[PDB]
C-alpha cells in the first residue's frame, strides 16, 4: 500500500487507463474489462483490473491537475509494477480547424506549471509521450476508422486562466488540446523511467463552437477507450 | 451549475469547510451537520450543505493540488455566493518542535507553483488568508482547549519532491505544515475578491518520528473539525 | 557596535520601533518616550532608547528600501538581542474604499525584490508579520477607537514605478497599501529567528484623485505610534 | 534571396537536409544525389538541390547552436516554399545503453535556451518533431535493417558547458543525446507553420570512456542521411 | 521641490557625488569644496552644494541600497537639472589580489537585483558607467599617481547574504568589488538619459574582517574624492 | 587541434579579429596581412595568420550566434593560447539617429540569451569589454578622423524576432546595436581568462529596410578593420 493507493503488487496490470473523473473508471471497467476487481478506493479515487481480450488491464482515476495525477503515476510506477499509463481524458480546443470530438494524440504537452523546471534545472524539458504507444493509438484509430490528430496538448494549472491571451499564444503555435495532466504525466515517466501517453477528446472550444448531445459524448468517449485499449494490444506485438 | 458542480445558487452556503477527500466530506455532514443535503456530486466530489447550530454551512470535498482546489474555490465563490472558504486538511512538519496531531493555522502559504506568478505579474504574491478567519479558528481552538500553532504552510505541487534539499530550507524559514493547496486557494480568494483559511493537522513529520493510532486521528480531525465550525461562529459576531 | 550600528549590547530594548526617516525617529522618542538617550549616529540613522509607560523601548531609522532596512533589522536580531521590529511607516493605496489617514497592519507583504527568491531557492516565500503581534496591533486599535485594516503591503523597491500596470494588478489583488520595505523586514525575522510587523498610514492615493487633509496627517501618525507602542503592551501581558 | 541564401523561390525541394556544416551539405549532396546544383554560398553556407531516386531534394549547412539554424530554417520556409526540414547531425550521449553509431531521432528537444520560453510567454513549450516525420524515419531506418532510437534530445546553448552536473540531470531524465539546434528548429517550425525533424548519430559519449569505433562511424552517417532520404520518399506515398 | 528634495530647480550643481553615507557627504562638502551651502535636509539625506577649482559641484548622501539611491538619483535627473552622478562609496573584494584600500571603477554593475528585469523585459541589461566619465576617472587617477582597477562592480540586494556560494561566483567572473547601489544607479540614468559613475574604495574582504586605522582609511577616502573631482574638470574640456 | 579547429599552438596570433563571415575573414586577410596562410578550414569556419606591419595577427570567422562563438572564442583561449578577441561584425540600429555605416563600440552587451545567467546563478551578469581594449578602439578611430559611439550593444537569439515590442525597450535603453555574439564573447573571455572587445558597423534598421551600394558598405567595412587593427598596435605599446 500506498499513502494513496489501498492495495498490494500484482493488484495492477502493468498498464493503466486513468480517465481524470473516478466515476469515468468505473464506466470504463463495466463496459470494457472482464472480470473487473476493484483494487482502489482511497479518497474514492475508484481503481478497477479486469481483462480485455485477455490482456490484463487497470483503470483508475487521477483527479484534476499536475499534482494530483502526478501522485497516483508515481506510486503506481514505483510501488506496483505499472509500465505504461494512457491518461484518457477531455481538452479545450483552440484551433478553429479542431472541433468538437475530435481524438487529439499528446505526442508533447506543453505547460505553464513550474513541476518540470523543478525537475530539471529551471531548463525546459520537452514533455513527450513514448513514441510506440502514440503509434498504437494512431494505428489503432486507423483500424477503427477514427482519424486521430497528432501534435502538442498544453497542461494548464488555472483552468479559469487570468491570462486570456496566452489562448492566442496556444493557437499560433500549434496546439491541439487544452487539459490538465499530459504535462506533469510525461515528467513523472521520464522521472522514474516509465512510459506515457495521452489522448483526449475535443469537449469545449474556446472560440466558437456549438455544443452536443450526450449520446454523442458517450460514443466518442467509447471510440477513446476503444483506442486506447486496442493500442496496448498492438504494443505488446 | 458549473462544469464541476451540479447544483443551483443557495444550494451551497456562503461559508464551504473543503478537506481534500470527499469521502471526508460526508464524515463532516453526517457527523456534525443537521439535515443535511447532498449537493453535489460530479466526479465524485461529495458536497453536502445543512446546518451547524442553526447556522447554515456547506461541506465539499476540493481534491489534491493547487489546480484542483483552485476549480472548486473559484466556482463557489463567483457562482453560488460562497464568501468564506475553510480548507480542512492534513500536513506534514519539518520543524522537530512541531508534533503529530498539532493543530495547524496558515495565516501564510509558501509555495513552489507558478499560479500566483501568474496573476502577479512574474512577482511575490504573498498568499495570506483572511485575518479575522485566523482569529477566529485561534480563539475556538483556545475556547476547546487546543493550542493551535499560526504561521506558514508549504504548498507543494509535488508530494514526491525531487528536491530534498528543500524541506531544510522550509525548517530554516518557519514552515509548520507542508501541504497541497492553501497558497492557490488565499491567490482565488484574493483573484475573486472573497475570503479564505487553511487549517491542517499534522499527520507525518518528514525527519522521524514515530506514528499514532486511528483513534488518535479521528479525535484530532474531529478537533479540527470542531475548531472551524465554531470558528465560523464567531466570525458572524 | 556592529558596521552600521555605533552601540552595545543593552542600548537597546527588545523591541525597536522603525520609521524609514531618522529624524522621524527622533520625532518619536521626543514626544513619546521618557528618559530618552540617542544610541545610534552612524550614517545619521538615529536611534534612540527610552521609556513607555515603564516599559524599555526603542525606536530607529531603517532608511528607504529592502536593502537598508534588511541591514539594520538583521543587526539589531543577532547583535542587540532585539526580539520584536515594528516598522511603522507610509504608504500608497491603490484601492478605491481605502483612505487618506486609513491605518493598515501588513499581515503580509508582498513584493517586485528578489530577496525572498535568494533565501527560498526560487520559490514563493509568504512574507509574513509575527501573528501575535498583528492581533496586539488590532486590539491596541480597537481600545483608542481605530479600525485598523489588516491584510497585504506591496513592498516595491522602485518608487518611481518603469510601468504603473502594475498598480492595476495590485489593486485586483486587494493590496492595502505600497510602501518598500515589510517583504524584506519579514524575510529577515524569519531567517534570523525573531518577530515583525509593519504598520503604516496611508499618505497617498496612487489611484485619483487624491483628495486631501490637513493635519490630521499628524494625530493619524500619532495615533499609529500610539497603537505600536500600545500593542507592545498587551504583548507583554 | 534573403539576407542569408541567395537564391530564389524554386531553387530549393520543398524538403530540406540540414547538416550543421556546410562541407558534409557538399558531401551529402555529392554522394547522394544526382544533378546536383550549388544554390547558396553566402557566409560559406553550402546549400544544394538535386534528385534522389527522382524526387527533387535540397540539402544545405545550418551553422552551429540555435541562433544560427533558427536564420537558415526560418528564411526556407517563409522565403523558399520549404515545407519540411530534416536535421542531420551528431549528438553526444549520455545514457549507458546509448551507443556510439546509435542513430537517434528526436521526436521531441529540451534546450537551455530562451528561445522558446521567449516565443511562449514564459512557459513551456514542447519543442516536438511532426509525428508523420518521425514515423516515417522509423520505418525508413527498419527497412535498412537498423534499430533507431526515439526520443528526447538535449539542444545546448554551451557546448563546453560551465558545470556538467546537468549531464547527469540529462540522464536520469532519459535524454538520448545532447547537440544545438532541434529545439531551435522546433521553434521556428511551429512559429512559421512548417514540419521539423532531427535525426542524430552518437559521435561521443559523455559518460565514461567512450571506447572507441573505426569509420565505420562514416557507414552509420550514411546510413542516417539514408533513412533521411528514404523517410522523405516515404512521406510522398 | 521633490518628495525627497526640499531644494529648487537650480541648487544643485549638473553633477553631483553621492556616497551612501550623508555624513560623508558633509565631510566632503567641508574638506574639498568652498562657499559649501546646505541644500537639503530631508529624511537627514544632507545635501550640499559649493565649488571646486571655481566649478560648481554638489553632493549629498542616497542611502545604502538599489531602491533609497534610485529615488535620489531620479529626483535630481528630472527636476533638477542634473546631467552626471558619481558615486562614491566602499566595496567589500572578493578577489585575493585587490587590497584593501584600492580603488575601483565600476564600468559596468552585476546585480541580484530585479529592477533592471523589470525595466528590460526580464532580459539581461548590461548596466554600465559612460565612457567618458570612466576614461576621466582612469585619467585623473593617473594624473594624481594613483592606483586605479576598471571592470565589473556588483550591487547585491543583501549586505548580510544567505548565499555565500554567490562570492565563488563574482570571484570566477572578476568582480572587483560587491557594493549596493552601482547597477540600480545605472538603470536609472539610462532610464531617464543622465550619465553615471561608480568609484569605490575597497574597505574590507568578503572572505576576511582584515584591519586598518582612521588615518589610511580618510587618506584613501580622500584619494577616490580626489579622483571623482578632477575627473570631473577633465569632463569639462 | 581542437574539436572545431585543425591547427596547433602557434597558428594563431595572440590577437584575434574574428567576424561572422568566414568569408569575410578570407577578404580582411587578403586585403590587410601580409604572408597570410589559412590555419583553419574545419566546417568552412575560415582562420588565417599574417601579419599587420609587422605585428603577427589572426583572423576567422565564428559564425552566426551566440553558441557558435563561444565555441571558436573558446578553444582559442584554452588551446592556441590566444588573449584578445575583437569581433568585428554588423548590427541592426534601433535609435533613429545612429545611421548606415555607423561604427559601434560595445562597451557593454545585453542579451535575451540564458547562458550568462546560467554562469551567474540566474542573476545579472554585466557582459563588459575590456576597458583598455574599448580605449585603444577609440583612440584607433580618432587618428583615422572616423566616428565611433561607446555603449550597449544587445546580442539577440532570434535574428528573426517573434517580440517587436522589445526593440522599443532596447531603444528606451539606448541600445546602439542589435547583434547576436558580443554578450556571449564577454561571457566567454570573463570564464576563461582572456580579453574581448566588439566592434559592429551598423548594416541596417531594425525599423527600416533602408539603401546603399557595394563602394560604402566595404569602405567602411574597411574602416571598422582599420580602427581594430589600429586598436591591437595601440595596445601593444
Ligand atoms: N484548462 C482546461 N482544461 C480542460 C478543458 N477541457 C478539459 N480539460 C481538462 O480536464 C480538466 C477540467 O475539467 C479546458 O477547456 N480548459
Ligand atoms: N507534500 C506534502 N503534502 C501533504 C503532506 N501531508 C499532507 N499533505 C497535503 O495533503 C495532500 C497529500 O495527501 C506531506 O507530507 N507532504
Ligand atoms: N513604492 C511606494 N512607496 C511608498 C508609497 N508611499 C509611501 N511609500 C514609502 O516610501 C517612503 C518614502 O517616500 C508609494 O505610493 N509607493
Ligand atoms: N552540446 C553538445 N553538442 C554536441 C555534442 N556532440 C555533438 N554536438 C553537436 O555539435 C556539433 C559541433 O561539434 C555534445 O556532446 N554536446
Ligand atoms: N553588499 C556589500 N556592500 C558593501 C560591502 N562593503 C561596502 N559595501 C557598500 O555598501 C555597504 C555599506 O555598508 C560588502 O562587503 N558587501
Ligand atoms: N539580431 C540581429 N543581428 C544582426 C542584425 N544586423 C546585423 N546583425 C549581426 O548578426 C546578424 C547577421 O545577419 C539585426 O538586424 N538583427
Amino acid at each position: 500500500a500506498t499513502p494513496h493507493i489501498n492495495a498490494e503488487m500484482g493488484d495492477f496490470a502493468d498498464v493503466v487507463l486513468m480517465p481524470g473523473d473516478p466515476l469515468r473508471a468505473k464506466y470504463i471497467a463495466e463496459t470494457f474489462l472482464e472480470d473487473a476487481r476493484e483494487v482502489n478506493n482511497v479518497r474514492g479515487m475508484l481503481g478497477f483490473t479486469g481483462t480485455y481480450k485477455g490482456r490484463k488491464i487497470s483503470v483508475m482515476g487521477h483527479g484534476m491537475g499536475i499534482p494530483s495525477c502526478s501522485i497516483y503515476t508515481k506510486e503506481l510506477i514505483t510501488d506496483f509494477g505499472v509500465k505504461k499509463i494512457i491518461r484518457v481524458g477531455s481538452c479545450g480546443a483552440v484551433l478553429p480547424h479542431v472541433k468538437l470530438r475530435d481524438v487529439v494524440i499528446g505526442m508533447g504537452a506543453c505547460t505553464d506549471s513550474k513541476v518540470n523546471r523543478i525537475r530539471f534545472k529551471d531548463h525546459d524539458f520537452a514533455a513527450i509521450a513514448d513514441f510506440d504507444m502514440v503509434r498504437n493509438a494512431v494505428d489503432a484509430a486507423k483500424a477503427l476508422g477514427i482519424d486521430a490528430r497528432v501534435g502538442n496538448l498544453f497542461s494548464a494549472d488555472l483552468f479559469y486562466s487570468p491570462d486570456g491571451e496566452m489562448f492566442d499564444v496556444m493557437e499560433k503555435y500549434g496546439i491541439l488540446g487544452v487539459e490538465m495532466e499530459a504535462a506533469g504525466i510525461y515528467g513523472v515517466a521520464a522521472e522514474f523511467g516509465a512510459k506515457a501517453l495521452t489522448i483526449c477528446t475535443v469537449s469545449d472550444h474556446i472560440r466558437t463552437h456549438e455544443q452536443t448531445t450526450a449520446a454523442e459524448r458517450q460514443t466518442t468517449f467509447n471510440d477513446m477507450i476503444k483506442i486506447a485499449l486496442e493500442s496496448v494490444l498492438l504494443g505488446d506485438k
